[PDB]
């Protein structure tokens, strides 16, 4: 099918078709800064700056909603049994039955913004606002807690070996192992809210706000840092051919070789601070803060763009 679907700041979760024709559009009450993810049975499901986790029907219409305390900023992460977890701003991690209604929340010290990722053994992890990474059995107990420098904004990426990788407001780049001790942490030269990224061959790749996009080794010893224009908040996304894509503050969307040279960069009318999707065909969609979500060929030129009526800061997903 391929449905593009992505929030706005004009309130509306979008549904677009591959051709950039409007499908649908389903107004929430607030920004919707949160990235949507997609069931098994094509359930879109989203958070708002209304407070609530809302899940639509692949037709557009309400399935449900949930309120939380505070706002969705968090993008929701899928389970293997269909659990929705995500963060919100009172502070809490939900998971979230399939029929809308509460397995469990867990209560952070400060408002969780990072979006969670699901370990292969169920384990959730997100960062917090009170600076720790969070690992959560899937019963809602706490397995272990980490504690960083400052603010776990990043959202984690788990690596074929059960490393967790997240940023750190305070500028690092942490390695955590699957117990929740340090294996290694890569100072970059700025806070690091940009979300990590792995490579086939193990290379965690990630933006800083010192603009430049990292590619760190397993190691964690530098491969190669690539300077944008602008602070790097845009979470990678990696090519099948291992090009990483990457949105700058400084309004592009950037497509970088392996080997850290630049592929091309594709100029928008504002900072690009949406996360690239990647679709079966390569076509790369992004927003921007320029109200627009832009679908882009693999050779970096346009293919449309789709105005709406606000910044574009919520990051695209794509349906089957
Ligand atoms: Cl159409
Ligand atoms: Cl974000």
């Amino acid at each position: 099918d391929g449905t593009i679907y992505v929030g706005s700041n004009d309130h509306y979760l979008y549904a677009i078709n591959p051709n950039g024709k409007l499908k649908w559009k389903f107004e929430t009450g607030g920004s919707v800064h949160s990235s949507p993810a997609i069931g098994q049975d094509g359930t879109i499901y989203v958070g708002s700056n209304d407070h609530y986790l809302y899940a639509i029907n692949p037709n557009g219409k309400l399935k449900w909603k949930f309120e939380t305390g505070g706002s969705v900023h968090s993008s929701p992460a899928i389970g293997q049994d269909g659990t929705i977890y995500v963060g919100s701003n009172d502070h809490y991690l939900y998971a979230i039955n399939p029929n809308g209604k509460l397995k469990w929340k867990f209560e952070t010290g400060g408002s969780v913004h990072s979006s969670p990722a699901i370990g292969q053994d169920g384990t959730i992890y997100v960062g917090s606002n009170d600076h720790y990474l969070y690992a959560i059995n899937p019963n809602g107990k706490l397995k272990w807690k980490f504690e960083t420098g400052g603010s776990v904004h990043s959202s984690p990426a788990i690596g074929q070996d059960g490393t967790i990788y997240v940023g750190s407001n305070d500028h690092y780049l942490y390695a955590i192992n699957p117990n929740g001790k340090l294996k290694w942490k890569f100072e970059t030269g700025g806070s690091v809210h940009s979300s990590p990224a792995i490579g086939q061959d193990g290379t965690i790749y990630v933006g800083s706000n010192d603009h430049y996009l990292y590619a760190i080794n397993p190691n964690g010893k530098l491969k190669w840092k690539f300077e944008t224009g602008g602070s790097v908040h845009s979470s990678p996304a990696i090519g099948q051919d291992g090009t990483i894509y990457v949105g700058s503050n400084d309004h592009y969307l950037y497509a970088i070789n392996p080997n850290g040279k630049l592929k091309w960069k594709f100029e928008t009318g504002g900072s690009v601070h949406s996360s690239p999707a990647i679709g079966q065909d390569g076509t790369i969609y992004v927003g921007s803060n320029d109200h627009y979500l832009y679908a882009i060929n693999p050779n970096g030129k346009l293919k449309w763009k789709f105005e709406t009526g606000g910044s574009v800061h919520s990051s695209p997903a794509i349906g089957q």
